[PDB]
């Protein structure tokens, strides 16, 4: 018999929790990891966006990379509507959070000359020649390549290598000419207009806040999104300068440092004290340094996230091949399961999504692969060794969150209950990792749309205004959870869960905790 | 500084283990893990092979599922020249088996409008006819589908799912007429000639081992093939049955039991106690069973096979997409490295390598990842796990072969050199994980060639006679084994090594072991 | 069934290890744990001491805090006649070590004045005066006490606790006069002849080494001791002091410090890095410190000593109600076995061996005791955290020496041969603790004499002149073994063994080892 990988739960060794994994033990309703869709021409009507939130999005991501304000604005636009079109319905309504992807240091080159092929193809042992002149700015071919990097130049040497599209085709600079590069290629072959340029072993002195970045960030904040995916941070500086441009108007908004190079995996530490999440942004990554090492630095960046109790994501690719098909490849549902194994708070759809033909079908896979990748970790391991990393604590919600936890794995409760306002004490509660839903019931609309960073957080918007008697407004609280769950199908009447409250409306943090049938 | 994730190797937790991976710790020059190569079109000329070896190729694969004996007999003897093109060098000769893949129980949709390239559609409500009249056999079009498999009618019911062309096209009985299928299109869009066909909720009664099977076994046996890649076995008696084709003559032939239907899972255990080896073909398996269930599967065979201590191998669409790119997908660049990590002894390529654009760099890319990964593994942790696993113990090469391991361990021993010709005593040490490279001398050509599916084991074949001094035939095939390490760059003069021969030439097993300087 | 506590060493964790302890899970019959007995008149006729061997006496404790050098001598001289009454047969000796345990800055009291040899009485509440007069040198009474420390009133201060006869007797200064003290009575009643003196908080400035201690040791390596148990050193430059008295001609002499006062615990680390070994003497070490805090110090050191790899002795009325009762007390039984448990290498008996009653019923009782705790080890636990405390880092010898013991654990083997000189090799092998007999073979009659300082070496001296051949040598020191084996019951023909050895005669260690039948 058995449910959700339990048997493989009371294993001893990873080997045995291994050897015990059941294909036939039905993981539970609900899913934990929170599912980041990039939105894009396959998916920005409203229409479409109903149906990515029934199917499980939780995050809507804008990649500045490309697009104008307006057009952002009304991709932002149709989320909200989408998402209130549940609104009407306090029980069914699921908050749904919108974030923005700095464009950043980016290299480019331009557009193919229109005279000519659709596309120039660089031959291995062929010439190509990089220039910065703007006249032939949409002149590209095989014999001139544009781009927007003004002092590529000083940062490259004769023997470097340059990578563009996807470092798909890689070149090898044999004469730096003063204000132009004369290369010869080395890989790829096919080349496009406005392609993606990578220097791998240069130090690109391009702005970490680029002009462009600050009108961006700024209207991010005019437009109210919660998060702000920076990308190629390299440096707690840059996480700073990040943090000042969003300035005191977007104090709340939540910084998630993207790792994209060398550099930011080098000085990891100091990037994630500064930031608020961090996202392994495996695409770039993969590029700037050797493919073989980039699961090194996820498991790296999301074992440490986990231990310092901040959110990770893992994105780039990992459904990829779903743009044109309706099913996954077995490397990519096997990508997905190890790095909700790994600990990634949140998994990312980024084209799969954004210009696809299978959009929906996209994230109801990660749907299913998160809910059964879940049930398959080792708690027992996991909460041990996560709470020996635990320093002293001064602070009495870690205590609360691991006595918790530890009380959810004993009784097996169907979820955890926690009123929060901020949000800290859930988020406590879901560094503890536990196996049942944690619905975090608020009143702090953009807390629950944060919420989703977190592992396991199952946000629920309290609309009721505020009781008399604390005691009344608690359990009006905590009959809304109750409430959803039912709904939810993530438990019934008589099914057990804890409920963690504040004795007194004062409290700082959730320190009353209960052991409750649900009824 | 550091090398080969040593740094993490010393952590005591899983959580500081995967903190400390380090992209900046440079992994050893050996590979451990086996690479299998599926020879198609792409790579069947010698000269290619010739490239398939250097590059990293230990197993080529030969599909019975297409292509006539004469066809495979043909790659069969153009894998054996590219690799005695090399014998001529004894030390730096690398053995390479031969490989049979059994097409077993498998559906198949017949030919289209009795044409190569196919056409029609599908899509949605599109009702669909599947006829077992083989009279419209290569007749197939709109609106009817022929299939090979006679009695699909008595295993199926209304309701029922078929799955046709790798499961990407759906379909549901909706009438089941007598010796006919009255079906509507759910999934699936455009079919061809020949597709593979699955019956995910039914009991298919096709022969484990079909007339067509037992004359390509035979035809195995002719050939002289190292092992034989067992298609959807799913029960003891199976692999029974393939024992007995190949007989007494095929006694020594390896079978390795392929894991591709819900059954096969199901009575893992007792396939695995008759099997030599085992395959993880997710292909199958994740149309045979849920997609977002392989995953488990995986983990939970490699994990059993491990604690068995027979070969295990993970198979199909691991680098996927490079059949037509030169460089992987972030998610298959991060299913191999699992793969390894999980515990495989053997990652295979099958299409990537078959007919891709870039089989070359596919077994490339398997190789830096193989490295990289077999070096983030967590020797200590799972030593420990495979020992405080191993019930019972009397075979005293167990002991031997713990010992030397741990041994290797605490020296950071370069190699371990096994002198064996059954290759048990190897295969014994390969058990138990050590990190370092095994470098098995053998007379047993064949042994050397099988020795391969064993995750670590580097083959060597001695050609000299035997000394008549049994202790000079030692000093013989250990300085053979210390010239091909110092060959392979697996260490130099003045390094580590341990090493494991018998103390007189009549005892069964290595039962002497040695820490050596390698000079 | 089971034997040795087999079952309870397959448990995961210590409180199912505990919770599997079977009573009648029968021990083996070799005994790792060395057991010291004190010689004095209840043992020191050579008839005793033969029976004392026969019983399990392995080293021979001369305690100079009392008799004339000719005194010792004569004993020293009995347990050598009676340890050679066995050297007839090779195989059936038994090597015995003579250990000289220092007087060191002991302080004493005189001799009660003539009475009819009414002890004196000391009811609390009352006065007592101590001079250092040397008049009252042989009549001490309630009123006057003479103590042989000149300087103890420049150590000690007014409301100073002096503490007399094994700190059964307390008395505070109430009053410093000038070379007297007047004191009070706290504790204690009856005072007899030269009892002991500790000044728990003072700092005693008497030498680490006296006149009468260089002239000891001095004899000690006149006499040819095994080692020297330096009494209450407190640093290490006191370790340093007795080394240099020992100096050239007894550098081979094992120096065992004595930590018996709380600088000594305090300063414990660079006391056992000057150390050959330690010495847990809870005897005065229960006085300078409080009486509820020496366990603690015991394990701690107990716990040191074994990750340094350094004997340690535990000792001081282990069974010292035995002195006048055939049978030891409920709580002296546990204070054996725990200390094996807590892995001390040998245990002591000083008094109830010294001038008991039951001296042979004691040794007897501890033989006992040993083999029974001995099982109820959890090795595989134990060993995992001693290779922990030993990195990846390598000498060599303890790769070969972790890996043999691994090894014995896996095949169960019967007991771990090694041929050896200095020892060093069998010191190793002890140091990783395993559940089998250690049987050092050697031609050096010290190294034999001194293993018994370590956990499970069985010393076997080899009197067989060096065979030309170096191979013929070895199976010579390799039967004599397997002979000594057979003949005490601890193997018989066919059980397993693993033999440690030297591959060529120029080896500086035991780099060769095997498993191997006994027969
Ligand atoms: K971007
Ligand atoms: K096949
Ligand atoms: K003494
Ligand atoms: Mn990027
Ligand atoms: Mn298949
Ligand atoms: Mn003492």
């Amino acid at each position: 018999i058995q449910t959700q990988q339990l048997h493989a739960a009371m294993a001893d060794t990873f080997l045995e929790h291994m050897c015990r994994l059941d294909i036939d033990s039905a993981p539970i309703t609900a899913r934990n990891t929170g599912i980041i869709c990039t939105i894009g021409p396959a998916s920005r009507s409203v229409e479409t966006l109903k149906e990515m939130i029934k199917s499980g999005m939780n995050v809507a991501r804008m990649n500045f990379s490309h697009g104008t304000h307006e057009y952002h604005a009304e991709t932002i636009k149709n989320v909200r509507t989408a998402t209130e079109s549940f609104a009407s319905d306090p029980i069914l309504y699921r908050p749904v959070a919108v974030a923005l992807d700095t464009k950043g240091p980016e290299i480019r080159t331009g557009l193919i000359k229109g005279s000519g092929t659709a596309e120039v193809e660089l031959k291995k042992g062929a010439t190509l020649k990089i220039t910065l002149d703007n006249a032939y700015m949409e002149k590209c071919d095989e014999n001139i390549l544009w781009l927007d990097y003004k002092n590529i130049c000083k940062v490259v040497d004769v023997g470097s290598k340059v990578y563009v599209d996807d470092g798909l085709i890689s070149l090898q600079v044999k004469q730096k000419g003063p204000d132009f590069l004369v290369t010869e290629v080395e890989n790829g072959g096919f080349l496009g207009s406005k392609k993606g340029v990578n220097l791998p072993g240069a130090a690109v002195d391009l702005p970490a806040v680029s002009e462009k970045d600050i009108q961006d960030l700024k209207f991010g904040v005019e437009q109210d999104v919660d998060m702000v995916f920076a990308s190629f941070i390299r440096k707690a500086a840059d996480v700073h300068e990040v943090r000042k441009i969003l300035g005191e108007k977007g104090k709340n908004i939540k910084i998630i440092s993207k790792i994209e190079n060398h550099e930011g995996v080098r000085r990891f530490d100091e990037i994630l004290e500064a930031s608020d999440g961090i996202m392994v942004a495996r695409g770039d990554l993969g590029i700037e340094i050797p493919a073989e090492k980039v699961f090194l630095a996820q498991k790296m960046i999301i074992g440490r996230c986990n231990r310092a109790g901040k959110p990770v994501i893992c994105a780039t690719q990992m459904l990829e091949s779903m743009i044109k098909k309706p099913r996954p490849t077995r490397a990519e549902g096997s990508d997905v399961a190890n790095a909700v194994l790994d600990g990634a708070d949140c998994i990312m759809l980024s084209g799969e999504t954004a210009k696809g033909d299978y959009p929906l079908e996209a994230v109801r896979m990660q749907h299913l692969i998160a809910r059964e990748a879940e049930a398959a970790m080792f708690h027992r391991k996991l909460f041990e060794e996560l709470a020996r990393a635990s320093p002293h604590s001064t602070d009495l919600m870690e205590a609360m969150a691991m006595g918790s936890v530890e009380a959810s794995y004993k009784c097996l409760a169907a979820a955890l209950i926690v009123l929060t306002e901020s949000g800290r004490s859930a988020h406590q509660v879901a560094r503890y990792r536990p196996r049942a839903p944690i619905i975090a019931v608020t009143r702090n609309h953009q807390t629950a749309r944060q919420a989703h960073l977190y592992r396991g957080i199952f946000p629920v918007v309290c609309k009721d205004p505020v009781q008399e008697a604390w005691a009344e407004d608690v359990d009006l609280r905590v009959n809304l959870a109750m409430n959803v769950g039912k709904a939810r199908g993530f438990f019934k009447k008589g099914d057990v869960v804890i409920v963690l409250t504040g004795w007194r409306p004062g409290s700082g943090f959730t320190n009353t905790m209960r052991v409750v049938p649900v009824p």
